[PDB]
């Protein structure tokens, strides 16, 4: 264990607190396996490719949003620990 994620997210995903050799369509094909995705803000600096701890993810179908950010507290991107939690639109 390592942080409980109990929210109302539909539709709604926050990841951010990512590392520094990721790219906007590298975080489409990883949360593509189980979910098809709407729309993409993630900035990026062409000096370090710092994100500044905060990207917004919107996903197509709205059962599969639950599913997916409950098994996403407990799994590590490239070594980086990600915080993921709901947001406002």
């Amino acid at each position: 264990g390592s942080h409980m994620s109990d929210n109302n997210a539909t539709d709604i995903l926050f990841v951010g607190g990512i590392d520094e050799t990721i790219d906007e369509k590298s975080l489409y094909d990883i949360f593509s396996s189980f979910g098809d995705i709407r729309n993409i803000e993630v900035p990026l600096n062409m000096t370090t490719k710092k994100n500044r701890g905060f990207a917004f993810v919107e996903y197509v179908e709205v059962d599969d949003a639950k599913h997916a950010l409950y098994n996403m507290n407990n799994f590590e991107l490239n070594g980086k620990r990600i915080h993921v939690n709901y947001s406002k639109t």
